[PDB]
């Protein structure tokens, strides 16, 4: 009854983790985003973009409404996860999960992987978290909070997106308390990042030297 195409998607293999976020097997994105699964301890690895171009704005994305887990919510620019395969199981500097990254960001966005290489991704930190869509799908990831800064071109795909914005820091506010009045929807993992960190990155958009933690993995 689902989608056909994100139903497709439900085969690809995430990288399941121990909760040091250290690679302990592979298993399929459905499994992986079951509740009956994850109320056992599955967990795996992805990665959340926040993207902004030069004039400072938040690139936002509102998921489809095919979207298996929260569909038709507001979410920051791209959210997905590194597959089990060499190319994104690659540890070193975090580059199998910036390379996961540009691919999503071509196919969710439409945005050439030129424009988003690995070099131009940053890895910020990584933060860990649990929620349920529904009775059925959930989230359980450490995931990997990623940063670019780029005027990149766009042509996203309908069935990945019904919609994409750029926001000011003022814009983002009032997009937050529509969503408290229950007037829209947005996804557990930009909910946390917005509550935590995401301004206090915002501010310092030249100096995120001073943001970086590849060390500690924060439990939300
Ligand atoms: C980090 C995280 C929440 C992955 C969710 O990905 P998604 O549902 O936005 O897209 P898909 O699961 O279809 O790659
Ligand atoms: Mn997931």
């Amino acid at each position: 009854h689902l989608d056909k195409q994100q139903v497709q998607l439900l085969a690809e293999m995430c990288i399941l983790i121990d909760e040091n976020d250290n690679k302990i097997g592979a298993e399929t994105k459905k499994n992986c985003h079951l509740n009956e699964n994850i109320e056992k301890g599955l967990l795996h690895r992805a990665f959340s973009v926040f993207l902004f171009n030069t004039e400072n704005k938040l690139l936002l994305q509102q998921r489809s409404d095919a979207k298996i887990t929260f569909p038709g919510c507001f979410t920051n620019t791209c959210c997905s996860h590194p597959l089990s395969n060499p190319a994104e199981l690659e540890e070193s500097d975090a580059l199998g999960v910036r390379r996961a990254a540009q691919r999503r960001l071509k196919a969710e966005l439409g945005i050439p992987l030129e424009e988003v290489p690995p070099e131009e991704i940053n890895y910020l930190t990584r933060i860990h978290y649990k929620a349920q869509s529904d009775g059925i799908w959930g989230e359980h990831e450490i995931d990997y909070i990623l940063l670019v800064r780029k005027n990149v071109t766009l042509n996203p795909d309908p069935n990945e997106i019904k919609s994409y914005c750029y926001v000011s820091k003022e814009e983002l506010k009032e997009l937050l308390k529509k969503a408290a009045s229950g007037e829209i929807k947005i996804t557990p993992w930009f909910k946390i990042i917005a509550a935590t960190f995401l301004f206090k990155w915002w501010d310092n958009l030249n100096h995120l030297n001073q943001f970086v933690d590849h060390e500690k993995i924060y439990r939300m």
